[PDB]
């Protein structure tokens, strides 16, 4: 009867294009739904080795993978198995603004993505080209329902080499493909996101996240 | 040293939203080591107020804030010299604010001399007609930014008929005392709420309750 | 410093495939213009996708600025971009949280410019101006031309005409770059623009569309 | 049939609070409305020397003063003798964000402005604070009606030095004091600021603008 069980797989397809750079990632990873803990091993098949930081995909790599408390709905889980999709827009402080897409479906125990990718106007000073990024910080996502249709807002901030700090502005918009699914009311998603390891070219990549759900203080 | 576990606040607050000029009093009290503050509010002046009290109450202290002990409490440790703070809240309509704060501390009372200006907010817009609720709650996040602590928030606020209103909330806050370390980066959970007021929000209760801490999984 | 190779009637040969809110399409373009009087049209005719859900008008911005007069004392980094050519990158930010990204790599071979052109829209709401095809007009807007990070930025302030006399506000931002080197970059300087939907069915698959672009250097000498 | 001159006087007199620095400044100088013309000699009264650019001050230094075309509803001469008054907000590239008010009455042959200023958020080693702007480029404002009141919007550049450009975004309110005065539809107005001298500290500064206003191509 579940369709959301304890371990599943999860593969992934990225197309993408950066500055004119056109790239296809793969990715092939487990996760743990009713945790909030996902990992996964990446592989750029076209565009390697990339020209820009690899952080700025990091967040196009489900929140189905979120531990949500009994008083907040689940939208993601209830999602399946028809699934959902959502679309995202980053706005970098320094003109970089990327849009992705991702198609997510569910059969047996793995999740299906079809995830694209764009950015344009990366400055080549900029810390994206000039790859001085580290780490996304831990950051803390807004939920809430706008025009019939549940977002996310995120104010996010990659470490950059010399204790500086480079400002991402987020909104994804996320539908579920079968209707009459609960939306759910505001609440905020803790996140957190680290790639473990990585060859020098980053062909390879490791990452990992975890996301939990809360409504905040003094709830939390 | 400089701070007791219970402080007395008092705030002066003079301010223009839509050329409509206004003078607020707070009076009340708090525990900054357990991160939470009261406040009694009178407008003296401006009364009855054309526009939604809660853009307000952000401007109506870090230093009510549970900070644990892996991370750096520039405000607690700002004192007893004081700091200041100027912030730009940016609703989605178009609507601006600006404001700031300097803080003293005479004693075991907090005092600010706050001022507020708010423009461009649109005639039919939740602001001026009164629609919003309250601020739910949000997370601000700490980081230096060229050599001063930098605090932004995307924070929304409730309106009538279950719909959320957007702002954008930049905060610099600076030490007057030079040689107070800055901090690394962190997070502060925020949670405001008007407990009682009147019809006309001339008398009006706030609280607030700030708690720092890592992120994820540190929290 | 060399020959434009840019003849005053020229051809404009598009092809452009997008994504916008997951709706897939693909669009070709044939038209014709000229380069010294900063005047083009175009005829657009949606192959794939149609008809298209948006708002059109989200698109025409879309479908190259070799077609702008220029002052002799305003340098025309465009123009002498050519024959190697030149593409762009371009965000638009709508009012209500839709943004779009587009694409364009130019290049010339003979007497046709040629337009590889992609564009992609997320996050517009489906009760807004846009997805509801309540546009009815670009207004005329003025960009601001100058050099960004070493690099040839334009940003304009555009708004849609509605129904209802209400305006759809947009902010833009377009980098050029040039494939060839030694083309030299500009100093600040405007560029006036209107651009016109001349005629089109009903569902839009086929449109005509026609810009008009002017550079100067603003008061007083404007 | 609104009482104003072809010569008029200007007094002006401000009063802000940039990055906590309090200042006064007076004006005092004359302009051609019909032909969109003004100039001002500036003093300030308190505060100087000034920390911050002057640059960031002169647009705040009237509509009146604007050239308009038969085509187009002059909505600012329209407000007089009883005046007008206008708010604004200036956001910079690099955080850095301005409010501006002035009160506009007419007493005869002078034009009386009540101007306002406040600033925060601005960088310790930013254009502003480390004073590197040399003028302010050519713009075009666009009005236009929004929630029943005139609204301009405008994409302006600071001039810094090496030639390098500092963005900044504007929108400003536009409010006639007596009822029911016509709403012009959507047009363009072209500026021009510059300084036309000044002393070593900005303590003393001569202003001038020059407006036009138009329907856009082709009408330009
Ligand atoms: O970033 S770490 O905590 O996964
Ligand atoms: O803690 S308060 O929200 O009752
Ligand atoms: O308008 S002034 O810059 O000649
Ligand atoms: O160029 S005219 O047709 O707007």
């Amino acid at each position: 009867m579940s369709a959301i069980k304890p371990d599943m797989k999860i593969n992934l397809r990225m197309e993408g294009n950066v500055n004119g750079h056109h790239f296809v990632i793969d990715g092939d990873g487990t996760g743990k739904p009713f945790e909030g803990k996902q990992s996964m091993d990446l592989e750029v098949k076209e565009g390697g080795p990339l020209p820009f930081a690899f952080d700025i995909l990091t967040t196009a790599f489900n929140r189905v993978f979120a531990e949500y408390p009994d008083h907040i709905q689940d939208y993601f889980k209830q999602s399946f198995p028809k699934g959902y999709s959502w679309e995202r827009s980053l706005t970098f402080e320094d003109g970089g603004i990327c849009i992705a897409r991702n198609d997510i479906t569910m059969e047996g125990d793995t999740f299906y993505n079809k995830v694209r990718f764009h950015g344009v106007n990366f400055p080549a000073n900029g810390p994206v080209m000039q790859k001085k990024t580290l780490k996304w910080e831990p950051s803390t996502e807004k939920m809430y329902v706008r025009d019939g249709v549940l977002t996310g807002d995120i104010t996010m901030a990659l470490l950059l080499e010399g204790n500086a700090h480079y400002r991402c502005d987020s909104r994804t918009t996320y539908k579920a493909k079968e209707k009459g699914v609960k939306l759910p009311g505001y609440h905020l998603v803790d996140h957190c996101i680290e790639i473990l390891s990585h060859d020098k070219d980053y062909n390879k990549v490791k990452l990992y996240e975890h996301a939990v759900a809360h409504s905040g203080l003094p709830d939390n």
